[PDB]
């Protein structure tokens, strides 16, 4: 299983992309930002289920989508992109 396949199996790519910006953060850009900053993961996945705060865009992402597992996976892919 891959988080890139799971990232496209839901609706992340609706505005994410693994290399472009639109509504949500570019996953690859997240890699080019955080890069070696793993101190959350729980509240990072909480963003995937409660909307962001506003770093690249002032429009938080649609909160709620799953539980807190299928997201936890795509939550470490962001922090762990390359
Ligand atoms: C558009 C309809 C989105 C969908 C569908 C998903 N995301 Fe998203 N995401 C979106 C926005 C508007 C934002 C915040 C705006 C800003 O630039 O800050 C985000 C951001 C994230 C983040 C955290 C980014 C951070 O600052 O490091 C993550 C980890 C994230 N989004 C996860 C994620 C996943 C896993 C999705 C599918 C399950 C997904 N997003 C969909 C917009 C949208």
């Amino acid at each position: 299983e891959d988080p890139e396949v799971l990232f496209k199996n839901k609706g992340c790519v609706a505005c994410h992309a693994i290399d472009t910006k639109m509504v949500g953060p570019a996953y690859k850009d997240v890699a080019a930002k955080f890069a070696g900053q793993a101190g959350a993961e729980a509240e990072l996945a909480q963003r995937i289920k409660n909307g962001s705060q506003g770093v690249w865009g002032p429009i938080p992402m649609p909160p709620n989508a799953v539980s807190d597992d299928e997201a936890q996976t795509l939550a470490k892919w962001v922090l762990s992109q390359k």
